[PDB]
């Protein structure tokens, strides 16, 4: 059996630099370090860390007063913010630049008192942190997930009117959704394209590659990871058998047998030890070398601030 791994898979520079933030943080400090929601979507890095003295907790009221808070990648809502800000929490954010990126353009439409809506799916951490960076009662902010969603929606004002993506979205329904806002308010206002970040668009460019050649595809990350999830919806839908997996442990032996190419690829929030792992395990069940395939080159680095090298 032949073993291909997708490229580029595995971390990317948001999820490098929000590691290395609570890790540093621990380094620095000492446990505990308090983390608002699981800095990253992955079992094994909040396991680690957790073992390591950090505390993840959903709200603030978990969090005792002079801690050290961290916010996860994901980033967090005005709210959330504002209630750790006037506690006394020491603050570091580890949301990803690119989130942040979006969250600024929220802002600026909300001081405008002009509509906003954002793609992206319901209850996903990132968001709660872009919807709540809109404030103003004038305005309005709206999510939607699909077209049916866009065919719903009555806006106050489609004259002004912007658009805005989660970063780890599909970007062909992306796509799909974009069309329909544009052709639903023609005056809207939006990116060239989407935000949907270089880590997810890259990752997606080589799973499909993968899976034009691979007869199975195993993705690693955890099942609350929307960009892992994205990954191996878009190998099912090119009609290849894909799992989402945590680990090595979880392949089953069926999913492989009599397979001549399994490919394996990795969320952006999967450390690569568990693609190693997932590599050992099928060069158990008759897999040969893992060949990785060739992919666009990724060079983005994001340093951890100032405050914790
Ligand atoms: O893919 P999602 O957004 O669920 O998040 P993740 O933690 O799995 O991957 C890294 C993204 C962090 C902020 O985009
Ligand atoms: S997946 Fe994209 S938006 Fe999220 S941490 Fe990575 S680079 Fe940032």
């Amino acid at each position: 059996m032949q073993i291909l791994l997708a490229n580029p898979r595995g971390f990317c520079a948001g999820v490098d630099r929000a590691i290395s933030i609570v890790e540093n943080a621990l380094a620095i400090y000492g446990a505990p370090i308090y983390v608002r929601h699981e800095v990253v979507h992955n079992r094994y890095v909040v396991d680690s860390l957790r073992e390591r003295g950090a505390i993840f907790i959903e709200q603030i009221s978990e969090v005792p007063d002079g801690a050290i808070l961290i916010f996860s990648a994901h980033g967090v809502s005005q709210a959330v913010r504002n209630e750790a800000k006037s506690r006394d929490l020491t603050v570091f954010d580890a949301t990803c630049p690119l989130v942040t990126k979006v969250h600024m353009e929220v802002a600026r439409a909300s001081r405008r008192g002009e509509e906003s809506i954002l793609i992206g799916h319901a209850g996903h951490p990132e968001v709660e942190g872009t919807m709540g960076q809109y404030s103003n009662p004038e305005g309005g902010m709206y999510l939607v997930e699909s077209p049916d969603d866009v065919w719903k929606l009555t806006v106050k004002n489609e004259e002004k009117l912007s658009f805005m993506t989660q970063t780890t979205l599909s970007v062909d329904d992306t796509s799909d959704v974009i069309d329909a806002l544009r052709k639903r308010f023609p005056k809207i206002v939006g990116p060239r394209k989407d935000d949907i970040c270089y880590a997810t668009t890259n990752r997606q460019e080589a799973v499909r590659a993968l899976a034009e050649q691979a007869e199975v595809v195993l993705v690693v990350g955890s099942k609350n990871s929307s960009n892992s999830n994205r990954l191996a919806e878009l190998a099912q839908r090119m009609g290849k058998r894909a799992f989402l997996i945590d680990d090595a442990k979880d392949i089953q032996e069926e999913w492989v047998k009599e397979v001549k190419c399994v490919g394996v690829t990795a969320g952006a929030s999967a450390p690569d030890i568990l693609v190693q792992n997932v590599v050992a395990r099928l060069q158990q069940l008759g897999g040969g070398e893992a060949i990785p395939l060739e992919g666009r080159e990724e060079n983005i680095v994001f340093e951890v601030p100032k405050e914790l090298r």
